[PDB]
């Protein structure tokens, strides 16, 4: 029903918004690790998808000006601004440096080393440099869905500038 | 006088603690710039020195339990915990990866390219790979002074675990 997808998206909103420092540390991709891995990218692919799904509640819970506690509506909008700049800076990092990231990622498992030897006959690359790249297609895709759901609002009003 | 060094250290404490998210971004050294530079290290050498100087106020303003606003003393201690983990993770990054950092830094000026051609007769290295290294001696030294001033308190009581 019209309830049930918004209920799922509200337990996900209030998850992401209580655990906000962990999700800021994930969504900055401020990686102290001198190589990224395919499993940090597996986690990032899922995190950007969740923010793309919940994006319309991120607009609403930061724009509903209730006639009471100005100290909470400013806080919700400050969390929104932090998450928004992280998600926009990922759309810079993962598009512009896309090729360097595919050339910097390392395997974590013998399954991924056996994809690092093997070529793709369509591409030459190895199969690992394609699984990384198509994980990066996924990161860019739901980041662009987040940007669309934040730039264009209901009744076709404009939202935040991406 | 006994006032005047605490005046200078208080304007520096309340500087570093109001501007906290800028100093967290400096002190994490989560360098998304795919090479570090000597001038980011010039800034980091000064930032670690200021936190080493102010460290004893960072212990006091996070441990003075007044019988009043538990909502502020918990906040001061949360800022302390953020700065402390950054300064400790720098002491990991700059000691263990010390040699790789000297092999990853680039010059920003023709003055520093003219130190990148020139050898040191004592060392072979170039002179730039020594100026980087001795900037890293400086970063490690005042980070170790911070750790000493935070591990060992007045009366020789123990402080925070480094």
């Amino acid at each position: 029903i019209g309830s049930d997808r918004n209920e799922i998206y509200q337990e996900l909103f209030d998850f992401l918004s209580n655990h906000s420092d962990l999700f800021i540390i994930i969504l900055s991709d401020q990686s102290s690790f001198s190589h990224p891995t395919l499993s940090s990218l597996k986690v990032l692919k899922l995190t950007c998808f969740l923010f793309s799904k919940v994006s319309s509640l991120f607009f609403k819970k930061s724009t509903t000006t209730s006639s009471s506690t100005s100290t909470t509506s400013s806080h919700n909008r400050t969390q929104f601004n932090r998450f928004h700049y992280c998600l926009i800076n990922l759309l810079v990092k993962y598009s512009v440096n896309s090729k360097q990231i595919i050339e910097l990622v390392k395997p974590e498992n013998i399954d991924e080393e056996l994809l690092t030897e093997k070529i793709d006959f369509s591409y030459r690359k190895n199969q690992f440099q394609i699984l990384i790249k198509e994980t990066i297609t996924s990161i860019i895709h739901d980041l662009l869905l987040y940007c669309r759901k934040v730039s264009i609002v209901q009744d076709s009003n404009f939202g935040f500038v991406c």
